DNA sequence: CAAGTGTGAGGAAAAGTAGTTGGGTTTTTTTTGCAGTTGAAGACA
C-alpha cells in the first residue's frame, strides 16, 4: 500500500526480481554458463542506470510484460545463443518464463506492497499482438543503445536451420 | 511511388465502493384464613 516514488521503487524492485528467476530457469534449460547469467544482470544494470536519471517523479519505466522478454531476448542476442520464435513458443508450450503469472515472486508481501499504479499490473496480463512483440525490443535496443554495446545482433544461421 | 512529424485514445485490473437487502440485537424511556375495624342503613325517644 504506497503511492509515488516509493511505490514505483518496489515496482522497480518485483520487476527486479522476476526477470533474475526468469534467468536462472534460463540457464537450467539452457546449461549456458556464468555468461548468460552476468550479461543478462548488467543489461538491466543499464537499463536501470536510464531510470534512476529521468526519476524526480518520473514514473514512465514500470516496464510491460513484454519489456523482461525483449531484456532476456537483447542478452541472449548478444550471447547469440537461440531465436525468437522458438523461444517464445517453447516458453509457453512449457510455461517455461515466470512470464505468465505474476504471484511468484517472493511478494507474498511484494503482492500486498498494494499495486500504486504498479505491482498489480506485473505478472501475467495479456498475450503479445502484432510487432507488439518488438515495438519495446526496438525501445528497450533505444533505451539500451544495444547496438553499440553488443555484438552480432539478430542472426543465426540457426533460424534457417529451425525453418527448413 | 514513397518516406517522414505531430499526436488521442483504447484498454486493463485490484481493490474499493455502489445498491439492495436483511439481520440484529441494540437499545430504552382464578379466595385460599384470619380478626379486627370503619362507614353505612336502619331504627329509636
Amino acid at each position: 500500500k504506497l503511492i509515488g516514488h516509493e511505490a514505483k521503487l518496489l515496482f522497480l524492485k518485483s520487476f527486479q526480481f522476476i526477470l533474475k528467476r526468469q534467468i536462472r530457469w534460463l540457464i537450467t534449460e539452457m546449461r549456458f554458463p556464468k555468461e548468460f547469467e552476468h550479461v543478462a544482470k548488467i543489461i538491466w544494470l543499464k537499463i536501470l542506470k536510464t531510470i534512476n536519471d529521468q526519476p524526480q517523479e518520473e514514473l514512465k519505466l514500470q516496464l510491460h510484460m513484454t519489456s523482461t522478454i525483449s531484456i532476456l531476448y537483447l542478452a541472449s542476442t548478444h550471447l547469440s545463443l537461440p531465436v525468437y520464435t522458438c523461444d517464445y513458443i517453447k516458453w509457453i508450450c512449457t510455461a517455461k518464463m515466470p512470464y505468465f503469472q505474476a504471484s511468484e515472486i517472493l511478494p507474498k508481501s511484494w503482492r500486498i506492497q498494494l499495486p500504486n499504479y504498479y505491482v498489480s499490473i506485473l505478472e501475467g496480463s495479456i498475450s503479445p499482438f502484432n510487432g507488439q512483440l518488438y515495438n519495446k525490443i526496438a525501445l528497450t535496443c533505444g533505451m539500451i543503445h544495444f547496438k553499440e554495446f553488443f555484438n552480432s545482433e539478430i542472426s543465426c544461421q540457426g533460424l534457417l536451420l529451425k525453418l527448413v
